[PDB]
């Protein structure tokens, strides 16, 4: 939820548009890979993702979204082309990312030769690449902070992995569908990401940009527990308790002592004494960065 504060946006003939395979489903649309012509010029035919909207009130939410993808265009916010508004139904256009959603990816590279491929060493991701992620996903965050945006569920299962291991941010989605159990169901139709949620958002209902630098502290920590969720011993209600009483995640076994330092400082109980996202994203570029002597040493 980037909420967070015709034709600005693009728009792409039905034709040009191919469908190919279904990549995924959630209750509101339909992701499919598809192959895009004439979108880009180096590239004649390349793929792209395309969500299908299911059905009378999506449609200003469709048009809201779209502003918004085709306003927040950054390396690390998910590339958005366009939309198909040529009849229906309503499609929207955007970057395929071939390893899917970063918690997917963690897991499928987590602790455990066949892992290994393309993009990624065998085995357990390295230290300086779970760094390399986590550094990415915060410039992403630095951006969104810089325009004053607010992401209200930030989590690893709405950031993507691409060729090369470029990690972006996005927003499913889908993370409401079979990913339900990240979310807690209040009233009838509200689900709120309260492992993610920092103690401002779950006892005052508010939700900064200081906000997002806690929620940041716990994908840091998804990251560095390769994919485990938040409080996974916890019952949703149990997780609210430890949250708003002060109680903080463990240090994950493949975190080093230098990056749960990081962590803590995300996780200050009042907003305004956490770090900076700006200089949470500084400190872990260093470190991504830092050489195989430095960092082996961590
Ligand atoms: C990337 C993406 C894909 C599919 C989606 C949604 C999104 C997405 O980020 N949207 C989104 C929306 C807002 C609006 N905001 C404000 C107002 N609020 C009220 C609402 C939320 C804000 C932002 C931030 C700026 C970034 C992002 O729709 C999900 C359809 C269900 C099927 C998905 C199945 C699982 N998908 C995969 O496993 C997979 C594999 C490869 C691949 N390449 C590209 C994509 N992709 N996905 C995508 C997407």
């Amino acid at each position: 939820g980037l909420q967070g504060h015709d034709a600005c946006v693009h728009h792409i003939k039905r034709r040009d548009i191919v469908l190919k395979w279904e990549l995924g489903e959630g209750a509101f649309g339909k992701v499919f890979l598809a192959e895009c012509h004439n979108l880009l010029p180096e590239q004649d035919k390349m793929l792209v993702a395309v969500k299908a909207l299911k059905e009378e009130s999506a449609r200003q939410d469709f048009q809201r979204e779209a502003e918004l993808l085709t306003m927040l265009q950054h390396q690390h916010i998910v590339r958005f082309f366009g939309v198909c508004t040529e009849g229906r139904p309503l499609l929207m256009v955007l970057e395929y990312m071939r390893h899917g959603d970063l918690n997917r990816f963690l897991r499928s590279h987590g602790p455990d030769l066949l892992a290994g491929g393309e993009d990624v060493a065998p085995g357990p991701l390295g230290l300086g690449q779970l760094l390399a992620v986590a550094s990415q996903v915060a410039a992403g965050m630095v951006y969104l902070a810089g325009l004053h945006f607010v992401h209200r569920d930030l989590a690893t299962r709405n950031c993507l992995v691409g060729q090369g291991l470029v990690v972006k941010i996005g927003d499913f989605g889908m993370s409401r569908d079979i990913y339900s159990t990240d979310y807690y169901r209040v009233g009838g139709r509200t689900m709120l990401p309260i492992r993610w949620m920092p103690p401002e958002s779950i006892l005052y209902r508010k939700f900064t940009t200081e906000s997002d630098v806690w929620s940041f502290g716990v994908v840091l920590w998804e990251i560095f527990t390769y994919g485990k969720q938040p409080w996974y011993q916890l019952s949703n209600t149990e997780a609210i308790d430890c949250i708003t009483q002060g109680r903080e995640l463990e240090r994950p076994r493949a975190c080093p002592p230098e990056v749960y330092a990081i962590m803590r400082g995300c996780w200050q109980r009042e907003p305004q004494q956490r770090h900076s996202i700006k200089d949470v994203h500084a400190r872990l570029q260093a470190l991504a960065q830092a050489p195989p002597v430095y960092l082996d040493v961590l």
